[PDB]
């Protein structure tokens, strides 16, 4: 049980140092396309990298580099594609990739201005009549509806493909209150976000992988997926119990590094998976 274990190292106020032993244990696997020189102006953070065997390549011939890596859960049967907020510079590249991977959803977790600086460029247009073009990728984006809640938004965007005239709706899911420092007081409002995500069909096997991303696409998305797996393995096992939240992580991290960026976070998740079991053991 994951209940007592948190009632444990709670107690003992003990969230370094379980935290401390995931980042010695944690994976490392080369990054040398995200270091190439021609990709310094493609990544925010210079200590944030996709590993190589895991990242997601454009369609292109000039230069295939994203900032984003494919999390591959194969017992839960999900797939997440975890990536940076877009730079002014790469929002075409952002759009091309949700196009070539055939996603439906993305899955924004900050707010595009955090503690007085620019988190990610401003990626989708705000008005019905200003739709926006990328020229470099050929793709148009239009935002069809916005429907504006206390906690979240979601917006329907049309992603045109220029070269060949095809559409697609993609949906924009925006949790908008997670706090400029530190983690949410309760977890509930980011469940219920999460399911409202489920309920849309965007994390199905018919549909390309989610895209999901903060700043830096490890942290606050970090613990989206996190919990998000936890509670399907919760669902498909004969022994709820088995789901530990700490193997589930070490196994994202062989996919994108440092998954989970402070030990509030770990707590925060402990919390929403705990919460969130309540509701899958069958509250109807
Ligand atoms: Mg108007």
């Amino acid at each position: 049980e994951m209940e007592k274990e948190f009632e444990q190292i709670d107690k003992s106020g003990s969230w370094a140092a379980i935290y401390q032993d995931i980042r010695h244990e944690a994976s490392d696997f080369p990054c040398r396309v995200a270091k190439l020189p021609k990709n310094k102006n493609r990544n925010r953070y210079r200590d944030v990298s996709p590993f190589d065997h895991s990242r997601i390549k454009l369609h292109q011939e000039d230069n295939d580099y994203i900032n984003a890596s494919l999390i591959k859960m194969e017992e839960a049967q999900r797939s997440y594609i975890l990536t940076q907020g877009p730079l002014p510079n790469t929002c075409g590249h952002f759009w091309e990739m949700v196009w070539e991977q055939k996603s439906r959803g993305v899955v924004m977790l900050n707010r595009v201005m955090e503690k007085g600086s620019l988190k990610c460029a401003q990626y989708w247009p705000q008005k019905e009549e200003k739709e926006m073009i990328f020229e470099d990728t050929n793709l148009k984006l239009t935002l069809i509806s916005e429907d504006i809640k206390s906690y979240y938004t979601v917006r329907q965007l049309e992603l045109e493909n220029l070269t060949t005239q095809e559409t697609r709706e993609i949906l924009h899911f925006h949790y908008t209150t997670w706090p400029d420092f530190g983690v949410p007081e309760s977890p509930a409002s980011f469940l219920n976000f999460l399911f409202k995500v489920r309920e849309s069909g965007s994390l199905s096997p018919e549909h390309g992988p989610v895209v999901v991303h903060c700043s830096a696409g490890i942290g606050r998305s970090g613990t989206f997926c996190l919990a998000d797996t936890c509670l399907l393995l919760m669902d498909k096992r004969k022994d709820p119990s088995s789901v530990g939240i700490k193997k589930v992580l070490l196994e994202m991290r062989k996919f994108r590094m440092g998954l989970i960026q402070t030990a509030d976070q770990l707590r925060f998740s402990y919390l929403a998976v705990i919460e969130g079991a309540k509701f899958i053991m069958g509250d109807s």
